[PDB]
């Protein structure tokens, strides 16, 4: 009954709805539009801060970059306050994951592939874990709002979530590396009501949001069982039919992962 079930959640929520759970040895793939593309949004910075993680060493981690109020051209809670002390990557990699920083994600992307490098730096990363489907072609904050059907600034639910599987599960980061990236989504202030709202308090949730233009919302999540058997839920929706300033619905999110938490019962 999962087709069934998401299904009527397209219906209710007037959203189209993705989800991708990669297969374990106990579990099979949770799979709902997982190969159709959905913009990234926010959900880039995830992968993105890896990507520095891995290109340098934890000494990088200290390295003051220096931006103006200019170039906070987005939604930049952590990045508003440092206009002059700057911020240690390390800091920007944590607005980068805990608070969507967009003004954090685009010195990011330059400390990655240069001024005019950063979005193809970045694809290419995850060209480097096998995601060959997925493409960054923007930056803040244009990422967020290319149109339907547009094929820039898109990754899939499938693809995501076997990139997050080798980042937080896999052996892509280092073991210290990923310690820092584990606890940076296992950090983040803004998926409350989204996977998290949907798996049983018992269950532990570590996970990226992104919000968007054309009702965009995900969110890509590891999860863990009391009995510390992992999964990896990867939910995106947007509401095109709604138009540019179509309302997200977090509480879609919330839904869907709450019928693969069902499931993996
Ligand atoms: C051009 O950029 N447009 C954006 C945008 O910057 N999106 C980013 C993205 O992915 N972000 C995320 C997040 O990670 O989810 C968030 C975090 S979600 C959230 N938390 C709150 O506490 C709250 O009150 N409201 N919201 C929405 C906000 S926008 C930023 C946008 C936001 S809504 C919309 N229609 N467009």
């Amino acid at each position: 009954d999962l087709a069934d079930r998401f299904a009527e959640l397209e219906r209710r929520y007037d959203a189209r709805l993705g989800v991708y759970v990669p297969a374990t040895g106990t579990t099979a793939a949770i799979e709902y539009r997982a190969d159709e593309r959905f913009a990234f949004c926010s959900t880039f910075k995830a992968p993105l801060v890896a990507a520095v993680l891995h290109q340098n060493p934890l000494t990088h981690l200290d390295k003051l970059i220096t931006y103006t109020s200019d170039d906070i051209r987005s939604i930049s809670p952590v990045a508003q306050q440092h206009v002059q002390t700057g911020m240690t990557i390390g800091q920007l990699c944590d607005a980068a994951i805990r608070y969507s920083d967009g003004t954090a994600a685009n010195l990011l992307l330059a400390d990655l592939g240069g001024p005019g490098g950063g979005t193809a730096a970045f694809t290419g990363y995850l060209r480097s874990l096998g995601d060959t489907v997925s493409r960054l072609d923007a930056e803040e904050p244009e990422l967020n709002r290319d149109p339907p059907g547009d094929e820039r600034d898109t990754t899939t639910p499938h693809a995501i979530a076997l990139v997050l599987q080798q980042l937080v599960l896999g052996n892509a980061l280092p073991p210290d590396k990923r310690a820092l990236l584990t606890d940076w989504m296992a950090r983040n202030t803004t998926g409350a009501k989204r996977i998290r709202a949907g798996f049983p308090a018992d269950w532990k949730v570590i996970d990226k949001t992104g919000t968007g233009d054309y009702g965009r919302a995900n969110d890509i999540a590891v999860v863990w069982s009391p009995t510390g058997v992992p999964y990896v839920v990867a939910v995106m929706s947007d509401r095109a039919g709604g138009g540019y300033d179509a309302e997200p619905r977090e509480a879609l999110l919330a839904e869907a992962a709450t019928c693969v938490a069902g499931v993996l019962a």
